[PDB]
Order: structure tokens, then sequence, then C-alpha cells
């Protein structure tokens, strides 16, 4: 399952429960396409990998989160771990998704 | 002058009052770094090309819009003419913008 996040002080929580662990987390819209057609592939990542934590913000729902991450295209995948950013990823390649959470977690 | 598109019908309306004339618009989010940078711009030549209509579209404000042109990444400009496609520009590449308004009017 991918985690809704709420508001800032709810992306700080979800990123102190993650513990250790690599955090990623797609900025996507409901009325983006791309980001539609990848959701159910991060579910079933979220489903199977256990050393990964997959959040979701609704850039419409948490305008101020997408601003202060510089969110530009949708789907965006931001990396994080241990509160640092590591990578970002525009768009919905999969393939480069999967590469960026193998060589980060 | 660039409009602000406030639903359906009214892009529909603009649409058909621009007549004959190459109508570029603009899909942006107030979230948006490029599209802030870009948006003076845009508005500096809608004041100078009295023969092409400028619009604007929030995609906050109009997530319906947004999904019927299959938005991704912003700012994006599409260039319509007598209410059919003609081309469309995704980020803020202002020598890009003119290309196809100079193609397209």
């Amino acid at each position: 399952m991918v985690y809704q996040v709420k508001d800032q002080e709810d992306f700080t929580k979800q990123l102190n429960e993650a513990g250790n662990k690599l955090v990623v987390i797609d900025f996507y819209a409901t009325w983006c396409g791309p980001c539609k057609m990848i959701a159910p592939k991060l579910e079933e990542l979220s489903q199977s990998m256990s050393d990964v934590v997959f959040l979701k913000v609704d850039v419409d729902e948490c305008e101020d989160i997408a601003q202060d991450n510089q969110i530009a295209c949708m789907p965006t995948f931001l990396f994080m771990k241990n509160g640092q950013k590591l990578d970002s990823l525009s768009g919905a390649n999969y393939d480069k998704l999967l590469e960026l959470v193998e060589k980060n977690k």
C-alpha cells in the first residue's frame, strides 16, 4: 500500500516513521494520466519490498509541499533516506525508478 | 493580455471568440517555479501580438481541463486554431515558444 501524505507535519512524521529505509515519494495529480498508469505498479512494489517505504503526495492537495520540492512534472519521484534527498526522477519511467530504488535502498 | 480560463464552458467561449486566430494556452500551477518564471514573458508577448489569443489555465482550479488535455510537465503550452490542436510544448523554453507561435500564427 502507498500512504498519502496529508500535510507538511505528516510528511516529517512519515520520514521519521521510515527509520533507515529508503523512502520513495510519488508527487502526482488525479488529472495526470501517466500518474494513474504507474500507480498500480507502485502499489505492487510497495506490497513486495519491505526495505523501502513508498509515499504519495497529491500536488493539488498539498500545494505547499509541491512548491517546496520544486515539482514541475507529474509524476515526480523523490528519493530520500534518513531525511536526506538522494535523487529525483521526473516522469513515469518504471525502469529508471526501479534502478534508483535498487541503487539507494 | 493573458486571460485566465474559469472553467470548461469559459474555455469553449474563448476558443470561439478567437475566430481564426492562433490560440496559445499556458497550463500552469501557482506552485510551479518555471511557470512563474515565464509568465511575465507570455504577458509581454500577448500585449504585442494582437493577432494571437493568449490564455492560461490554472491546473489546480480547472483539474477537469487539465485532465482533458493530458497535461504532464508544466508549464505546458498548447497551440490551437479553430478549436483544433496544432502543437504542444512542455517546459519554459521561450525560444521554442516563439518558434511555435511564428510557425502557427
